């Protein structure tokens, strides 16, 4: 079939959903595309290059709250950004593991720069804005990964696992997300006061 | 060599450090131990069973702050517990990935039950106590996984930059992620406290 970048990514994402990250291979990608491996090699040099690209394209296609709305608070931005990031990570099997494989791509520079600058324009030092942003990202990746890799008992644990199965993990995520945001606000608002 | 449980695990952890999780195999374990594959199979059925066991043993051996001290605040417990969990996950190559491959095994049940009961004995409902312990777990595992997968990716290929990102990467690379971790940990804890203290008040 067609092997422009867009069609290769389409096929890879389809395969990802079928196999998972570990079972995804360039050999199986070649098969899905109806092509010989050396043909695929001209387009995709190895699994790592493939995964680097998927990490970028999954956000490009499906993470629609990368940027704050005009006039939006930093609190509401981190919240909306985290929900959107989570949704994008959940969209494909082992999506969180696909993301972890890499740091911001050149295609993502402008976006992540704007995110960092936005936090600084709302009172954070670059360092404290970064720590906020990284905490949200790491909490969210953790919440998603635990979901994805889960794809006699004592009483509380029993009922915990009962609770922690009630939904897909969204409840514990949203609650933790609020705790995180409020903790950041307490820090920022204290200035030089002992807090 | 010796193939009691403790010895198989010792050799597997040693191998994990050598190869990382993707590169660890039962074939390579057999070689390390000086035995044939069907011999190893009697002891260890497959890679998954092996990893299950590693995930448990890594915590058993190296996660020293599983339980609160007598009289300890819930805040201080979560702090000390997270620091310990992080250290244990960082101790072996791809440790967080090894951990993620499972939920509490029987041998852990009682530790985690004691953790949940302790939160409830300090004013949390089971639900809110669990959300707290979970958020700590998720934040910590995410932070370690990013650090470890970043290490792995670098040995496959090298890593222009806008100024804040540059500065942010220089800041992130200045240690192993510990500063960012400890700062985010305090934010999370204080957020839990604010929520707990509110009771039924709008907050
Ligand atoms: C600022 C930053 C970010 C990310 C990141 O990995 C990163 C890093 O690895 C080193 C230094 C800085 C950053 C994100 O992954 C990302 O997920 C992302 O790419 C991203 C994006 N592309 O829109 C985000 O939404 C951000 N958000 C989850 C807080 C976060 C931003
Ligand atoms: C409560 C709980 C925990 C964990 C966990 O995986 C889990 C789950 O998968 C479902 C429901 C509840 C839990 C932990 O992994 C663990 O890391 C853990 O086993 C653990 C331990 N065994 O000591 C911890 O220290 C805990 N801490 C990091 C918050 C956390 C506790
Ligand atoms: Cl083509
Ligand atoms: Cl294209
Ligand atoms: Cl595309
Ligand atoms: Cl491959
Ligand atoms: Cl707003
Ligand atoms: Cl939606
Ligand atoms: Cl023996
Ligand atoms: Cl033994
Ligand atoms: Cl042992
Ligand atoms: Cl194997
Ligand atoms: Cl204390
Ligand atoms: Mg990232
Ligand atoms: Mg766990």
């Amino acid at each position: 079939s067609r092997l422009n970048r867009e069609s290769v990514i389409d096929a890879a994402l389809e395969l990802l959903n079928e196999t998972g990250i570990d079972g995804l291979t360039t050999r199986k990608l070649a098969q899905k595309l109806g092509i010989e491996q050396p043909t695929l090699y001209w387009h995709v040099k190895n699994k790592r290059a493939l995964l680097d690209a998927l990490a970028v394209e999954i956000l490009a296609r499906h993470h629609d709250y990368s940027l704050p709305a005009a006039g939006e608070s930093w609190q509401s931005f981190l919240r909306n950004n985290a929900m959107s990031f989570r949704r994008a990570l959940l969209r494909y099997r082992d999506g969180a593991k696909v993301h972890l494989g890499a740091r911001p791509d050149e295609k993502q520079y402008d976006t992540v720069e704007t995110q960092l600058r936005f936090m600084t324009e709302n009172g954070f030092s670059l360092r404290d804005g970064l720590y906020a942003i990284s905490a949200v990202s790491h909490f969210t990746l953790g919440a998603v990964l635990e979901q994805q890799e889960h794809t006699n008992l004592p009483p509380l644990l029993r009922e915990a696992l009962q609770i922690m199965d009630s939904d897909d993990g969204e409840q514990a995520f949203l609650h933790g997300l609020e705790s995180l945001i409020r903790g950041f606000e307490v820090q920022l608002t204290a200035l030089l006061q002992i807090v």
